[PDB]
């Protein structure tokens, strides 16, 4: 017995196609929240025998509505979202010292942890984002804390606790080397214990790691098969940060890979200034990149060369990287990544940019690919998990004004990129994680 | 006998402070809609003797509500409202061909006219845009039906019907030289004859204009004491085509300037690649700029460096550009603007960058100086017209989530600034122009 039978249009992408919009198909759902078939609505009375459902089962779709992936976050601090959206007018290290050190010390309370985190994981399936990769804290119970909030709510997740035993700007938030390593196998530990269904633990060295740390962070990531998340190459200043602290490596690539930090299970933020050759060290271990264009412009720190990243074939998503993006909306992440590539051909950089159609790809498929979870989730094959938003572009109080023309013939070109470019929560009317509905909230 | 007395917090620039936050102030408006008095609210008792008010026609404002000036939009396009947000990605000469050019010759149609027209007046009032500087279309009689449209709803704005003698790219819209000149002639007067307490007709070179229309376009403005609006610099390919097309002059400024279409009511949109000799003489001439940083990263146009336009004392503002750039909102222009400084700082074009509040200076005050209205607008100097917006951040549906710390103390850093990075319409609750309340509409 199927959960769900829909039919109307449906709109994702696949590695050979951009954007791909199936115009009056029927889709189908398992009572463990597969995708069963995705057919058009012609083989209707073939589909009624094969699967063994009645034609009343069948929920018709607005033909002004549409279906698309959950968008996948590969980078966002759970644990920064108290202040997200205040002044970054501010040299880095006093925005760490007044805005994020402050905010993320603060996790020692629970219910300061509980407040936030609840927030943070509301609104962001409220946008729909249904798959979050997110930083959290140092401190084990509020980060598992976060971990028992998605799992509640429903979000898919990796949550990671974070690692540090260098802090010159707050020296009160840190670990000593022994309590950040013992930490981190308690939290992974009690994690696992818990027997979630789609949040999981990953190894999340933070700004501020010691050698010793490195390579311990990587023994505990490699004896337990743990994925991996962390920053690289951010931003000038970082980068000569590392090559001083790390004097004996060729590069900040080489600091994470030489200490088992960079694998198949990876995901690295930012990226901004690594070089060519160690992209190509990115594609043999089958690391990822999270592009977090808001982040890199507000801040100042550079531009990641998405075109680049692709052409040397390593796996990318995109990410929020709340605060120092400021949005937790993965619409403004795919806006703000076209317009980062538009820049480097205004610069001269590259000799095209990449199309609306290229970022929604990466803001689905391609984050689940990077996040190893492009065999579950990403856009709407058979036997993936349903993760999915139901678009009404023509919702209560919308901030879209459509015309004639918006709803029939080439409506990639017309409603469906307006929702990308103007869309927000008012046209997110259903969200969809592993079949089940996640949002309207219960 | 005043129309308003508002207690609470009020939030606007100066010329001399970008961004000044009175708290718990008292605002008096009169039945001309003027502002009459802006005081602490202490001085309650004096001023209800002074201006002959009981305490209880005070409205007391919400602790969680602020006032600020109503945005000032220096460029858009009503006429291509209708497309804002579909396809941008193919080749310039191909989105004129296909969305842009096919639209605005649409409005031969008066009632696909009044639609779309209707749409954009009620989208940017609902966002906060209080004065809108319009292009319309060539035709004479929908650009009137414009005028008549922003007179209905309240809002303050310029009108220009578009002058185009010229279109190899698409022939069908254009006019002959001399019906360009009797039909603006005649959109002027017709404008005019109107006795409109808060529309005026501005003078419009479209792209496509004749040298000899360009000086008769000029002498229209001359005698008639008109505002002029046009395009400047906007792309690289743009001033190579104005390099051909008049060889004689010495570059694109020197063009209008010649032609007597750069005056002290003249605004010039984009400006991307004005030389410092060029914007010399916009100083000079006291002519204006009007920013649009989404359509100058949307179309790959080019940076405008506000940072040295500034340095040369010239006037400027922020536009939106529809459909160029894809939002409707100047909250999106002021998110924009202060990336494109982000950029410069970035490529070290710039040793800094602009805040959030000098661009909140220039969405407000700073468009109101480029448009020759900082006499009568642009903040909350008293005897200044009462255009204002109530801004409720806890607003029903809110897009901000606040947490305790965000509404006391310096807020100009804490919650006002996550309204300017992540509010939308739902946060604005009433608009004011002139004193007159036009949101919620009646
Ligand atoms: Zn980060
Ligand atoms: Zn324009």
């Amino acid at each position: 017995p199927l959960a769900h039978i829909f039919r109307g249009t449906f709109v994702h992408s696949t590695w050979t196609c951009p954007m791909e919009v199936l115009r009056d198909h029927l889709l189908g759902v398992s009572d463990s929240g597969k995708i069963v078939f995705l057919e058009e609505a012609s083989q209707q009375e073939k589909l009624a025998k094969e699967w063994c459902f009645k034609p009343c089962e069948i929920r018709e779709l607005s033909h002004h509505e549409f279906f698309m992936p959950g968008l996948v976050d590969t980078h966002i601090h759970a644990s920064q979202y108290s202040f997200a959206g205040s002044s970054i007018d501010l040299p880095l290290l006093e925005w760490l010292t007044k805005y994020t050190f402050p905010a993320e010390h603060r996790f020692q309370n629970i219910d300061f942890a509980e407040e936030v985190y609840t927030r943070v994981v509301r609104r962001t399936l409220k946008n729909g984002t249904t798959t979050a990769c997110y930083f959290a804290t140092i401190h084990t119970d509020s980060s598992l804390l976060l971990a028992d909030i998605t799992d509640k709510f429903g979000q898919r997740a990796f949550v990671g606790k974070v690692c540090m035993d260098l802090n010159d700007t707050f020296p009160e938030y840190k670990e000593t080397t022994e309590e950040s390593i013992k930490e981190t196998e308690r939290f992974v530990s009690e994690m696992l214990q818990k027997n979630y269904s789609r949040v999981k633990p990953i190894v999340t060295p933070g700004n501020g790691v010691s050698e010793t740390l490195m390579g311990e962070l990587g023994n505990i990531a490699k004896t337990r098969d743990l994925h991996i998340q962390s920053h690289i190459s951010e931003n000038r200043d970082e980068v000569e940060a590392v090559k001083n602290l790390y004097p004996s490596y060729k590069n900040y690539t080489s600091v994470y890979d030489k200490n088992n930090l960079l694998t198949n299970k990876t995901v690295m933020a930012h990226g901004c200034y690594l070089s060519a050759e160690e992209l190509n060290v990115f594609h043999e271990r089958g690391a990822s990149i999270a592009h977090c264009p808001n982040s890199n412009l507000s801040l100042s720190s550079g531009f990641l060369n998405v075109l680049e990243v692709l052409k040397h074939e390593v796996k990318i998503g995109l990410g929020t990287d709340v605060a120092g993006g400021y949005s937790y909306s993965m619409l403004d992440a795919i806006r703000r990544a076209v317009m980062v590539s538009n820049i480097l051909l205004i610069n001269k950089v590259n000799e095209k940019s990449l199309t609306l159609k290229e970022v929604f790809r990466l803001a689905t498929l391609g984050g689940s690919q990077a996040l190893g979870l492009d065999g579950e989730i990403g856009n709407f094959e058979v036997g993936k998990e349903f993760d999915a938003i139901l678009i009404n572009p023509k919702a209560s109080d919308s901030p879209i004004d459509l015309f004639y023309g918006d709803f029939f013939g080439d409506i990639s070109e017309a409603v469906i990129q307006k929702f990308l470019y103007l869309g927000d929560d008012r046209n997110i009317e259903e969200v969809y994680v592993g079949g089940k509905q996640v949002v309207p909230f219960s």
